[PDB]
């Protein structure tokens, strides 16, 4: 479940890799704007002052779409953390998973114990606990039926 | 001035390896806070300040660094709790054959 | 303990963002190199 959501945190980077690189050609355009003012009120209400209000007006669009920009870079980045951590958490699991399970073995879990959707990986933990809280209630019920068994054959 | 116009290229680049930081912060801030909550609702149940001298005087305090894996090292702690009733236990079987 | 982390990134948060804001400020002084620049051009 780890691995796949890990692909599917790739797909969403991807997503804003994809967002933040357009971003990034619009500032680039927006810049070329603010170049061609410059130069216009290098070059001369008069045209001159249109150059100046249009040049602060570029640079305020160019602002405009640097902090878009930081928006897509911080979703980027978000996602990214995310993705890492994701990582972390399946060979932190990994630690445990490659260890194996015998064909009979996984058959009778597979046979015995539930499993969870994509994105409900965390509720997985929850199923470890309910699980384990059943188990054990069961294990020390046996053995308090084969301890009373016990003492009567004593 | 072509100069002056150049060298913004570096200094936009240095701006966006920076900008990295303050999301991390922000988002570990944010994230901490629900499990924080969680944590101190679970402890709403309460203890009689007798229940919790009992258990203050035998559990471990734990600490910051301790903190991202304790839903863990607490169960290797009831782990190590449960490991030594199941011992009680067994001297009750013991004890119980000799009774017998 | 979640507290203390909470606590600890309020802490820490204005380095990082004082970082953010001190390129800010050197991007806007290389603008005001370029304006400076640009306005001298205009008197000639």
């Amino acid at each position: 479940l780890w691995r796949e959501k890990i692909n599917l945190l790739n797909a969403r980077l991807a997503e804003a890799q994809t967002s933040e690189e357009q971003l990034q050609s619009q500032l680039d355009l927006q810049k070329k704007v603010v170049s061609d003012h410059m130069q216009r009120y290098l070059q001369v209400d008069s045209d001159a002052s249109v150059a100046k209000a249009k040049l602060d007006e570029a640079q305020t669009i160019e602002s405009e779409l640097d902090k878009q920009l930081r928006a897509a870079n911080k979703v980027t980045c978000v996602l990214d953390t995310e993705l890492t951590l994701a990582r972390a958490a399946e060979r932190k699991a990994q630690q445990t998973a490659q260890q194996g399970m015998k064909e009979e073995e996984r058959e009778l879990s597979a046979s015995h114990f539930p499993v969870v959707t994509l994105e409900q990986l965390p509720d997985i933990r929850d199923l470890e606990r309910q699980h384990e809280r059943g188990i054990q209630h069961e294990i020390e019920r046996v053995k308090a039926e084969l301890h009373r068994l016990n003492i009567e054959l004593t």
